[PDB]
């Protein structure tokens, strides 16, 4: 593979991700996402690492200065932005995000390292808001903070300063709109302490 064997198009993710550009394979024609690095400052195991829910890296390759990851593009951006459009989503796309997502966590946490392939569907991509309390004394937790703030439209804990207290106290609360089955699986997974509202909901 070589940098040549490729056509670039805009910069795709402005926001650290501001290294991943459009591209197209040449004599296919076919659309993928590069990301460029400077060697001056894994990717074997993600390569033959295929899901449905998971970005495919379809490989790698470098010259003098650069190393290049060929990368899946995905056509509907990120969760993260369709949150910013629809300030929240409903419980049947809510609850098919998370299926996805522990779909994805089972093989094996952001909205914004969270993409949109071709039929609207979750794949995963690679401060304190996703965090668990153990972890700034893991990813149940996460889908928990994910599960609430799709539903809700900002993450549980958002407080004005840093000063970590919400987090690792749970204290947060439901606004109603929140279904119990919702703030079930929610309370379950937001526990200090490291299913039928998911089927019923989803696909
Ligand atoms: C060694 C290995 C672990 C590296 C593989 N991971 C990365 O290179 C980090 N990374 C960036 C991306 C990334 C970021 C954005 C996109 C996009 C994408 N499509 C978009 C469509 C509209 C608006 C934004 C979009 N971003 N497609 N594919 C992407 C891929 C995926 N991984």
């Amino acid at each position: 593979w070589a940098l040549e064997d490729f056509e670039i198009g805009r910069p795709l993710g402005k926001g650290k991700f501001g290294n991943v550009y459009l591209a197209r394979e040449k004599q296919s024609k076919f659309i993928l996402a590069l990301k460029v690095l400077f060697k001056a400052q894994e990717v074997e195991i993600q390569s033959h690492l295929r899901h449905p829910n998971i970005l495919r890296l379809y490989g790698y390759f470098h010259d003098a200065t650069r190393v290049y990851l060929i990368l899946e593009y995905a056509p509907l951006g990120t969760v993260y932005r369709e949150l910013q459009k629809l300030s929240k989503f409903d419980e049947q796309r809510t609850a098919t995000y998370i299926t996805e997502l522990a779909n994805a966590l089972s093989y094996c946490i952001k909205p914004e390292n969270l993409l949109l392939g071709s039929a609207g569907e979750l794949k995963i991509a690679d401060t304190l808001d996703y965090l668990p309390p153990e972890m700034i004394e893991v990813d149940l937790w996460s889908l928990g903070v994910l599960c609430y703030e799709f539903l809700v439209g900002k993450p549980p804990f958002e407080a004005n300063t840093y000063q970590y207290k919400r987090i690792s106290r749970v204290e947060f609360t439901f606004p109603d709109f929140v279904t119990e089955g919702a703030r079930d699986l929610i309370s379950r997974l937001l526990k200090h302490n490291p299913h039928p509202w998911i089927t019923a909901n989803s696909s």
